[PDB]
């Protein structure tokens, strides 16, 4: 009788909390763990068709090993009118004109993501399949760029925090500007401390927002201390996650009967 999550100080976390009051689910835990051992521990399960909840979301490579279902949401705790966003420290845009319109213009889906996090999960490297997709997705890349100048070797941060889909957004881009002259270091932290480095200017660029609720709470505590520039996705689904062979149990308030 648990769930199994992912990093504490995640904005998805702190809204299975409120999840669990809002449905009333209050002899059950939420294990806070990392990315790595969230999964680790859906392949345990879902090939020994056991019972488990997990704190999914979509856009996410899990979704095409297995076959899995979100639990409707009444009461939406969560929130559902999601997006993933492109965020930088104030005055970036006028610094760097160039960067900040290589930024602006991003924007791709769930799918085509997914086609790089599915190879990461193979066991690849997130630069050299970024090369790839680079090279094949060839006019995307194109617009992505399109009026943005090759740079010579200015420095840019991308800070992220390493949720499955920021390692596949963060590196193609990661790429996409390398691809350009620009010299890239690709800061692994925290969701907070993330935004915090943008806030405060520790940092570039920060493709690794959902919003207007998942990270809501930093968004506030952080008002006019940052530039909103892109809307990398629309329409991104997240909530309590059990494999679909639990037809029993097909929503929140029933996972509890």
């Amino acid at each position: 009788k648990t769930i199994i999550g992912i990093d504490p100080g995640s904005g998805i976390m702190s809204l299975t909390d409120k999840a669990m009051k809002d449905y009333d689910l209050n002899d059950w835990t939420l294990i806070s763990a990392s990315s790595a051992a969230m999964t680790a521990t859906l392949k345990k399960s879902y090939d020994r068709k056991k019972p488990i909840i997990i704190t999914g979301w979509t856009p996410h490579w899990m979704f095409s090993r297995y076959k899995l279902k979100y639990l409707d949401d009444p009461k939406q705790s969560y929130g559902s009118a999601e997006e993933i966003h492109t965020i930088t420290r104030k005055g970036f845009s006028k610094e760097q004109p160039n960067a900040a319109k290589l930024l602006s213009q991003f924007k791709w889906t769930q799918d085509e993501m997914g086609e790089i996090m599915i190879k990461v999960e193979e066991g690849e490297k997130p630069a050299k399949v970024a090369a790839e997709y680079v090279n094949k997705h060839k006019d995307q890349i194109a617009e992505w760029t399109k009026g943005v100048q090759k740079v010579k070797g200015d420095k840019i941060n991308l800070a992220y925090v390493a949720w499955d889909s920021e390692i596949a957004s963060t590196n193609v881009i990661g790429k996409v500007l390398e691809d350009l002259g620009y010299e890239v270091t690709l800061t692994q932290v925290e969701a907070g401390p993330m935004w915090t480095a943008i806030a405060t200017g520790s940092a570039d660029a920060s493709l690794s927002a959902w919003l207007p609720n998942t990270h809501k709470a930093y968004a506030a505590k952080y008002k006019g201390k940052y530039d909103d520039i892109g809307t990398s996705m629309t329409g991104v689904k997240m909530g309590l996650v059990v494999p679909q062979y639990m037809k029993n149990v097909n929503s929140i308030e029933d996972l509890k009967k």
